[PDB]
Formats: C-alpha cells, structure tokens, sequence
C-alpha cells in the first residue's frame, strides 16, 4: 500500500479502529433460499383507494428502491478504500455528532449485496439505485486509482441485473474524500481543484460503467449536503477568507460547476458512442411550501424563499433560466461566486432528468419578526429563507394542527404529506422541465420509536411506514393519469435500516429489518415491503 | 363507630401524603367556549372503507366514552372520600407497582367533568360510562355513608345528561375500600361479609341514581380484578387459607356471588317502582383467540381452555347454563368455591346485557411441553389455560407474523385486530345470550411512544389510533348489518390520557391529549377524537 493512504486511516483510527464485520466474504445465495412467509392476508386491506383501481404506471416505470454507499456497504477499509470525511467525524467525534454509530459495517451490504438483491427480486422491485464511494475508486481522492474499486461495482452490477435489478447511479453521496478536505478544503475550494478531481472521478466511473448504468445523477440532495459544510468536520479546515456561513454556498458554486463539466464529458461520450446513451442530472429534495395563511403576502414571500434556497439555487441554473434565484443572490450577495459565462454553458441545460426527494411538504410562517428584518440579519436563527423554521411552525396550521402525520420526532423533518405530491409535481416539472421527466427519487419512513421495539412481530407490522408508501405511490400514479406528468419512477428510502448519518443506525427507514443484534445482520421483511410489492404487482404492467 | 377514615388515609399517606391539585373547584363553563379549530378537512380519509357506506347503527345506539373513578376522577381525599387499596398500593410501592404515579389528582376529572361534557358535545358524543368510586359513598366500605360523596354523582349525571350524555353507571371499577381489606380481606373473604358490604353498596347507589341512570354495569372486567388479587396489597393480608392462586378463584365466587344478590336488588327495586327500568350486566374482556395453526386439535383446546378461563368463567354461570366451564371445574374446582343452587338462583340469568372489553383478539398455541402435562402442574408458567401465553407466541401466527398491529409495548398485550371482532361477536351472542343485547364496552389504542413527544402538533395527528378506532367501528357497524348482531353500542377507551393502574399517566388511551404538565391539565383534541366524532355523524341517527 501507498503510505499516505497508511497515514490517513491511521489518523482516522487515532482514537478507535475502524470495525471488521463477522463476515467478510462476498456471500452466494444457495439457490434454495426459503424467504420468511408472506403476513397474513388481511394485513394489506384497505390500504389502498378505490380511486386508483385499473390504474398502472407507464410502461417502463422505475418502481425501486435507494440506498448510498456509506450508508448501506459497510468494510469502509476493504479492499484499498480511503477514508471520507465521515469516517473521520465518527471515529473523532462519535459521541456528540455520531449518537455513537459509525459506518463501518452498518448492514453489511459491501458483503451481503447478492442475498439483498434476491431479497428484493421476491418483492418485484425492478430497479436499484446506489452511490458509489468516491474512496473506493481514488482512496486519497485524487492520483491512484484502487482497481479493486472499480471491480466491487463491476461485480454488484453484474449481480443486480441478474436478479431483474436496474441499475441507477448517483455518483457522490456525500463521502467527501478526507483527503481532499485536508489538501485543499475540498467543496470549500477557493480555486477550482475540487472541480478537476471529482470530474476525473466521474469521467472514470462513467467510462467504466456507462456501458451498464443508463441512468446517471452527479450529487444527491446537493442542498443538503452544502448545508453540512457549515459543520464539523469541514469547519476544521476551512480555506482562508471562508466562513462557516459562507461554506454552505462556496460549496454550492463548487457543485453546480462540478456538476456541469461532468454532465458535459458524460454528454461528450456517449455523442462519441464510448457508453451507452442515457439521461443524467442530480436529485432535488424539500419544496415549494404552503402558506400558513393563504394568500397572505407574506407567508408566500416566506415560501418563496425557502423554494428558491432549497431546491432553486441548484435547479434553476441547471433545468431553469440559467441563474440562481433573484432573491438568493440579493440576500447573500458576495458569498455567493458569480456564474462565469463559461460557467452556465456547462451549468444551464445540464439536466436531462430531474429527480426530488419528495419526503414531504412543509408550511411557511413568515418570520415573526419580519421577512425584511430578518434577511439582513445573517444572525437572525431564520436567516436566510425568513420564515419561522422551527418545527412548531413549519408543520403547523395557524389552527395549531399538523399538515399531516409526523414520524420519528429525531426526524422531525419527516411527515406524511401524501395530498400534496401534485402540486410539487406540477410546480417542479412547469419550473425546472427536463426532457427526460421527473424521478421522485427518494420517500420514505421513520417508524415512531422502532429502535426500542425487542420483538420481531411488533417491528414487522409497521402500520405508518406502510401507509406512508401507499399514500404516496397512489398520489404519484393520480399524477400521472389526472395530470400527465412524465413520471420516470418512484424509488423508496430505503431497502434495509441503514446508518442515517447522525442518526447512526437507530433511526430505521427500511422496509426490511437489519437485525443488528446479529452477527450476521440477518434480515426479516417488514408489511411495509410487502405493501411496496404488492403495490407493484397491482399497478405495474406484465 | 366514627370516621376512622384518619387512622386509614394516614396509613396510606405514611411515606408521602395526597398531593392536591392546582384546581379543587367546580369550574364553570362560559356560553362562548371557544374550542381549539378541526383538522384540516382533508384529514381522516382512507379510515372509512367504501365497504361500510350508507350503513346507519340502530335508533338508540349508545355512542359514546369510558372512564373510571380512579383512573380519571383524583380528588383522591376530597369530600370524605375513604382510601382505596389503590391508594394504598402507589403511596407505599410507588417505584415497583405503580411506575412512579399515584391517582391523587389524574386528569382532576372530579373538578372538570362541566368541562369536558362540553367538549364531548362539540364531538357529538351521546353515552358516557363511568364507574362509582365505591368509597366516596362508603369511606370504610361498610358502616357510615358519605352524603357529599352521593351528592357529587347527582351533579355530575345532571351535567352529563345537560350536555346530551346518557349516563351508563358501573359500580365496581377496581378501588376496593382499603379498610375491607384489612378487616376481613377483600374478595378473598372466606365468610361472606363481602358480598354483604357491596350489596349494601350498590344498593345506595341504585336508590340514589336509577331513575336517571338506565343501564348498569356491578363489575369491570371481573377476570382481570380477581387476577390482580393475586397480587400487592391483597397478597400482605390474605385470610388463609388462601394462596396467591387460591386468591383469583375465591374471588370469582365472591364477586359472582356479589353480582348475583345487587343485581336481585336492583330487580326488587324496579318491580317496586323506586327506580325507573334499566338493564343491569358486567362486563366481559379477553376473547376465544384463533388457533396458530388451523385444524390442529391441540391449538383448538388451549383457545378452548383460554375463552373458558378468561370468559367462560365468568359468563356461564350469569348468561349460561349457570355453571363454571367444564375445563375449569376439571382444572381448577378445589380452589375454586361451588356454585350452589342459591347461589344459581341468583347468578343465573342476571344479565339483562352482555358488555365486551373487545380491545383485542389473541393467537392461542398449545403448550410446547404439552396441555395434558401443562394442566396438572400448577407450577408450568402456563397453567392454567396451558396455550403458550408469552407474546412471541400469542400474538404470532406460525410464518412469524403478527395477528396485526401492536401497540405501545408496556401495553403489549393489545394489537390492532378488527377483522376478528365480527367472529367474536357471534362467539359471544350465540354463547351467552342476552335479551338487551351486547355491548362493546371498551376499545381503544396506546399510540407507541405517545408519552416521548414534546410537541403538542406531534402528539394530536395520532395516525394508528385514528385507524384503530375507525377499523374497530367499521366491524362493528358491519357486525350489525351482515351478522344481525344485537349491538347496543360502542364506547372507546378513553376521552383523555389517565391513570393507567400501574404504568400511571405514562399511557396514552386517551383521544383528547391531557397536559399533565398543566396547572389546569388543559384537554386538547386529537385527530382520532374527530374521527370518533366524524363516524357518529356519518353512521348515527342522532
Ligand atoms: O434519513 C435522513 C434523511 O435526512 C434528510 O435531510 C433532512 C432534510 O431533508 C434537510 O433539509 C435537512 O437539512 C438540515 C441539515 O441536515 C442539518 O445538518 C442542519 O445544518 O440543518 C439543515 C436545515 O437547516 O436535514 C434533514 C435531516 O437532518 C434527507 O432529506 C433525506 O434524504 C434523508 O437522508
Ligand atoms: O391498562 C391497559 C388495559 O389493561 C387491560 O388489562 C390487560 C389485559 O386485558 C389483562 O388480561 C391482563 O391481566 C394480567 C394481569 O394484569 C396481571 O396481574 C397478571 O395476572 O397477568 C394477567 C394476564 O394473564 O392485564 C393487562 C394489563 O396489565 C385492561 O383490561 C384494560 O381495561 C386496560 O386498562
Ligand atoms: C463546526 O461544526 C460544528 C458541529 O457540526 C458546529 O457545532 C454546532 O455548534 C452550535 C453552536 O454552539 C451548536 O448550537 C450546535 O448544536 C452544534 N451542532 C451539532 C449538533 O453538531 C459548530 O458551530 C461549527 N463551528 C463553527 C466554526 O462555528
Ligand atoms: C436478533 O438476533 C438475536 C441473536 O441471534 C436474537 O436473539 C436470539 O433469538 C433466538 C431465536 O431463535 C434465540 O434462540 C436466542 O436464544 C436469542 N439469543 C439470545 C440473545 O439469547 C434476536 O431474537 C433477534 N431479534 C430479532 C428481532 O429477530
Ligand atoms: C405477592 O405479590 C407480588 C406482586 O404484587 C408478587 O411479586 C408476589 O409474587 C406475590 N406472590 C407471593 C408469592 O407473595
Ligand atoms: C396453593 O394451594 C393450593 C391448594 O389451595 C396448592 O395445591 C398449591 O400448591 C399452593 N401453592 C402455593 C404455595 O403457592
Ligand atoms: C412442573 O414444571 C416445572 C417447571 O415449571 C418443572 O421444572 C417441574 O419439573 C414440573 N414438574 C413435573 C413433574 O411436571
Ligand atoms: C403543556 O403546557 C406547557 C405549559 O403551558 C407547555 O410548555 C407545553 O408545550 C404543553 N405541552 C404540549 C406538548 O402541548
Ligand atoms: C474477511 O476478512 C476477515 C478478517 O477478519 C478474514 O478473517 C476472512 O477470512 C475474510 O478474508
Ligand atoms: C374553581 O373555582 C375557582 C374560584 O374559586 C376558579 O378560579 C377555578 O377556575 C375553578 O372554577
């Protein structure tokens, strides 16, 4: 091995080792795999609607499932891996930024991908979307490439569509090289190195694999991500001149660029017939939000903003005019790095798909205290989307009522907001148009304390997470019969409890259980998969 | 005599006395009562099927609440009120039976009924069951008659039937006077000065309220009372020969015998004419579970053996041939006191109504170690109804799945099980037939992990309860069209958060959310306390 690879993870190891799952050995699945039986028959009743009887998808529909390579894969040093910025937080800082998880092993999927996959193919899943860890393919971010990183997606490739199994894939989801991050700041880059690495990352994964992959997203949840880089660890290394207020939105200009010459070479080889043709663009999340008085002018104002800073400030320049939102640029001024006219050649127009993290719909208070007040005050706590972000506003009716059911309060950001998925369709696809159409990409559920539940039958009947995917797939089937929206797929979050960042491996989002009680992270099928596929068998062609 | 109440509450308050709530007066509610605004009318969809439309409940049907004295009430020592051995237990054992809570102040329900009868009535509310604390009439249970503890339930029937509640009284809901205990043990009375005492009782208060109150309950689930007999207080004073189990069947008789001579009474005091006409009945929990395993002989007996145990016992000695189940006679007899042909004559045939606590129906395995062996071992945990009693098994199908959805887990012995309240229906109907008819006297769902929220819009959009209660009315109104079943009505445990026996106000029954962190213990709606309302509009006569 290279040595400052050797000095990176022994960095990251300074305080604890980085974990060796039970089993570490590419699994095969005995043909005769006996699944746990089917739930009672009168479990899925009356989920559904009659409102969408006879209905089916358009042929060729996405119906799949998400997860991201730090999140699921586990063995974070097999195999030549570096480390990412993650591992470095988690090891360093587990107990207040981590809830004492790292991502070590998590569900073990480096290792257990083919028995997933035919866990998935018992459930009529056609399609499986993925990240790829940048550090498994240049372990320092940049200069060597690690051959058997590039072999590990080889061979999950093969296996998915062996087992009927699309592959889609998101080529950065949010594993930051941590070596990037020391060199040079990385997404904060007040040059422009971090565009020249990650484009020569994605020009080699998309050469290796854009003969196989067809559908290609650069950055999941880029707003998301930015908004991180006002935290650890990426506020130990900040560039000189960069904030920790600014961090959010240098990244942001570092993204939409890094996104917009890696689109072009993408764009590049397939006119020159290298891969096969497909359609790229990244993943969008949060909304458009409601008013909490409707037609009052300064709760839309508030939800104005909060669109153009949550989902505008990457998808206009990209799907749009070209530009950042007027009120995003009037308000941060200089933070914010101007669009070159080099820039918007690669930026506008760079988007054959776009794709939303619909979880869910919010409410927009304007802030108490004054939208106009508060966006001068970069020290207002509303700053700077100037609504009431709290969550006893930004769920709540004036009448003190919740827009709908909420989850798991340590993700209080998450509620079941099925009666409002048409309308961000139909604002997302007037407002951002790709020719391709629009993934809803992402949506899914944390269960109500599911991580103190001890016995199987209680986790395995998760009602609420059950509900949430049948409301929400029967408003996306509404959206395409009543409102013609070009719907490419709906893909659920996720296939297994994973590691949710922060959160580790207690908040559980997974349709299948991930026992970890077991040292071979055994897995149980929740209701909630078993509506996902019957949801499938009854609104899918064949 | 005198009014040794002092030598008693001073024993209960010898490690820590009756704390008194912030309010200790009637509250008076103003004409322009403004209640908090409904849910956004795009809630409580996908609840009601399309299964259930344009079915109506009958002419009279009681739609309506349950509460008892203890769990709602406190006042725990106001207006010459005796202790209970309730009392008794959480001022002594607070740490190991009763989880920390007393019922000195509750939902201070005692001081507020004005006010939350007003807010029944804004949800269409129409029956309110409660039960009589046995020592606000008897402070010592026997002997001196407490006038003011008479004079409150005057108040409260008159208010109740003011805001368009009919009143549905039961007599013993739990609170046995502490002093019976001590003099000559509760319910475990070798002699039969208990049924003395409580005949005694239960007549001041059919003279006082019959004219007013029309049906009656003596006994809340009498199974699950004389279960607890075997438990602290009553296991510091049994008269022996009376051990732990010979405490649960000495019990049964006695209160089979003490409902058999009040129910006499309260017939002598209708033929009389002291007391308009009503109907007089106890109410029956539990149910006849479904064998794991269809067919199977042996799952068949121990279901057999657990509705005998857990009903039969019971019911068919009053609704029945008047007799104990054979199973029980053949297991348990010389524990359990014979029924004598005076002791028929009054048991047999006194229920004008049959009332099922439906809250759930249970999965019954036979005993792994077998039933013939399990029966005659007093020791097996399984003794005696010899199913395999654990939840891994009485929830759980064979395949590993559950019956349906469970609750909170310190309440794990309730899952969500409405396909299966029809069958219990005819079950019960046809088993122990009862000329008024059958109620459904108590249903209702612990939302998991309710008591962790700390936002008040978090707890009120309570998804699963909302779909308890609907599913569970949806059956019932199903049971009366298809099954012909003589349903009298349905009452919904409960109206607010209270005392839940030893978990205290850490469960959440209620469909108003009670602030226990109030001076006033402010009552809000939850978006099931709608749903409750939004069936009765859709399904009631009024
Ligand atoms: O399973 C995890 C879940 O996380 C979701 O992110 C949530 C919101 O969508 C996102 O807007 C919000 O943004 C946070 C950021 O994470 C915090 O670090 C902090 O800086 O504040 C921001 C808001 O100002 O984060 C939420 C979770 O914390 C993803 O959308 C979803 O895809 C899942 O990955
Ligand atoms: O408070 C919630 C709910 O509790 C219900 O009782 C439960 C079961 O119905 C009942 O069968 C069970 O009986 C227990 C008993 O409490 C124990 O002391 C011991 O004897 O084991 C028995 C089971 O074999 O108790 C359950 C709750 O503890 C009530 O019926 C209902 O009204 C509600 O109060
Ligand atoms: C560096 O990032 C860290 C951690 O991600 C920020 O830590 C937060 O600090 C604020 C201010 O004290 C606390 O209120 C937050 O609760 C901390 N967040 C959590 C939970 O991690 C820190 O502020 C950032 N440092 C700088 C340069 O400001
Ligand atoms: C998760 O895995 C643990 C460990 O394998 C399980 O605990 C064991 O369960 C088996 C059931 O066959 C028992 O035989 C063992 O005795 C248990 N081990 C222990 C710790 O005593 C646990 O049941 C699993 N949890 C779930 C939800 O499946
Ligand atoms: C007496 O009661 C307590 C619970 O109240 C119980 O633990 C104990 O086992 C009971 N029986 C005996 C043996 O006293
Ligand atoms: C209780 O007494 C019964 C007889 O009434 C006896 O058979 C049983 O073994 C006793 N058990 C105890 C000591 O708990
Ligand atoms: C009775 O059951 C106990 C376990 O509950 C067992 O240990 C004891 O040996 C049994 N006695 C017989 C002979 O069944
Ligand atoms: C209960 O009331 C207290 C004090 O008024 C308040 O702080 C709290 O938010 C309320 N509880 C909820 C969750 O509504
Ligand atoms: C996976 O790695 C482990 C290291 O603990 C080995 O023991 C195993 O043989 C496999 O190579
Ligand atoms: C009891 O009466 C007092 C006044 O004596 C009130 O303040 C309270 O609200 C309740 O009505």
């Amino acid at each position: 091995g290279t040595a400052e690879l050797d000095a990176l993870w022994n960095l990251v190891e300074a305080q604890y080792p980085v974990q060796t799952a039970a089993v570490t050995t590419l699994v095969t699945v005995p043909d005769d795999y006996k699944f746990e039986a089917d739930p009672p028959s009168y479990a899925l009743a009356g989920y559904e609607t009659s409102e969408i009887a006879g209905l089916k998808f358009p042929k060729g529909f996405k119906f799949g499932v998400a997860g991201a390579a730090i999140q699921v894969e586990g063995a974070a040093k097999a195999e030549g891996r570096g480390p990412s910025t993650w591992d470095y937080l988690c090891h360093h800082y587990a107990s207040t930024q981590c809830n004492n998880y790292d991502p070590d092993i998590t569900t073990n999927h480096y290792y257990l991908y083919p028995l997933d996959f035919a866990r998935l193919q018992h459930l009529g899943i056609n399609t499986y979307s993925f990240s790829i860890s940048w550090t498994r393919i240049y372990p320092l971010g940049a200069g060597y490439v690690n051959e058997a990183g590039l072999a590990h997606y080889d061979a999950v490739i093969h296996s998915a569509k062996k087992y009927g199994l699309e592959p889609v894939g998101t080529v950065f989801h949010w594993d930051t090289p941590l070596s990037l991050m020391l060199k040079y700041g990385a997404w904060q880059d007040t040059g422009d190195q971090i565009v020249k690495d990650f484009v020569t990352y994605a020009t080699t994964v998309f050469k290796r694999y854009g003969n196989e992959v067809k559908t290609w997203f650069t950055f999941n949840e880029p707003r998301v991500f930015c908004s991180q880089n006002s935290g650890l660890p990426y506020n130990l290394t900040y560039p000189e001149g960069i904030n920790s207020t600014s961090a959010v939105f240098r990244c942001t200009y570092n993204v939409l660029k890094a996104h917009g010459h890696a689109v072009k070479v993408y764009r590049d080889l397939v006119a020159s017939g290298t891969i096969a043709a497909g359609e790229i663009g990244f993943k969008s999340d949060d909304n458009y939000p409601i008013p909490a008085r409707p037609g009052n002018a300064d709760d839309e104002e508030s939800a104005k903003r909060h669109e153009a800073f949550r989902i505008g400030i990457f998808a206009q320049p990209v799907y749009g005019n070209g530009d950042y939102p007027d009120v995003v640029k009037e308000t941060v001024g200089d933070m914010l790095p101007a669009l070159t006219d080099e820039d918007k050649g690669y930026i506008k127009g760079s988007g054959d798909i776009f794709a939303i993290d619909g979880y869910r719909t919010d409410i927009s208070h304007a802030a108490l205290n004054g939208i106009a007040n508060c966006i001068r005050n970069q020290s207002d706590p509303n700053w700077p989307v100037c609504e009431e972000g709290s969550d006893p506003f930004a769920h709540v009716y004036p009448s003190g009522f919740a827009i709908g059911q909420s989850a798991d309060p340590l993700s209080s950001w998450l509620v079941n907001s099925a009666p409002f998925i048409r309308d961000q369709l139909k604002f997302l696809t007037q407002t951002y148009p790709a020719k391709g159409g629009i993934y809803f990409s992402a949506f899914g559920w944390a269960e109500d304390a599911e991580y103190d539940r001890q016995l199987l039958y209680q986790i395995t009947w998760d009602g609420l997470r059950t509900q949430y995917l049948t409301d929400y797939l029967s408003q996306l089937l509404l959206a395409v019969h009543k409102d013609g929206i070009n719907l490419r797929g709906a893909l659920t979050w996720s296939f297994v409890d994973n590691w949710e960042w922060g959160l580790g491996m207690q908040q559980k989002f997974g349709f299948q259980f991930v026992n970890q009680s077991d040292p071979d992270l055994t897995r149980t099928f929740k209701l909630s998969a078993h509506a996902y596929a019957q949801f499938g068998r009854n609104h899918l062609h064949h």
